[PDB]
């Protein structure tokens, strides 16, 4: 059984937790402690393979954990996430892009951009700007909608596959 190790990392509500969670347990969660961060797992089929989710929802406290520094280290794949909302959050995404090059010593680590919340009409970054920035990266880039459920499926095994090319 396929296992594919997941880590969800971002600014501060831009939605790391409710795209678990609605990966995860299919509903959409309307508060979630910002400082919880966690592992979820769950069994799917991504294209006709049956795989295990391994996924680490974090938090950014600073606080030691070793859970945090084995998926940062064994992880295998990395979402980037933002709001289409919060030009802050889209600003934060080279911090964490650069983070994950230094833990994995590779300018080559399997990640997926995503702009959550695209249920919003006050959008202030646009597809162009987000996509011009993973072609930038040479990742894929997918929009989301924790609260509808748009996209969730597609990013987090877009990520998978982007495992899949990276284990060839
Ligand atoms: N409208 C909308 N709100 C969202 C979406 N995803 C998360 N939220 C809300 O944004 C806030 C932060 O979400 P949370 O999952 O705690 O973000 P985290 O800090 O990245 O873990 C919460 O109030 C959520 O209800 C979405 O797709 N659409
Ligand atoms: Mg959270």
């Amino acid at each position: 059984m396929t296992e594919y190790k997941l880590v969800v990392v971002g600014a501060d509500g831009v939605g790391k937790s409710a795209l678990t969670i609605q990966l995860i347990q299919n509903h959409f969660v309307d508060e979630y402690d910002r400082t919880i961060e966690d592992s979820y797992r769950k069994q799917v089929v991504i294209d006709g393979e049956t795989c295990l989710l391994d996924i680490l929802d974090t938090a950014g406290q600073e606080e030691y954990s070793a859970m945090r520094d084995q998926y940062m280290r064994t992880g295998e794949g990395f979402l980037c996430v933002f709001a289409i909302n919060n030009t802050k959050s889209f600003e934060d995404i080279h911090h964490y892009r650069e983070q994950i090059k230094r833990v994995k010593d590779s300018e080559d680590v399997p990640m997926v951009l995503v702009g959550n919340k695209c249920d919003l009409p006050s959008r202030t970054v646009d597809t162009k700007q987000a996509q011009d920035l993973a072609r930038s990266y040479g990742i894929p880039f997918i929009e989301t909608s924790a609260k509808t459920r748009q996209g969730v499926d597609d990013a987090f095994y877009t990520l998978v596959r982007e495992i899949r090319k990276h284990k060839e």
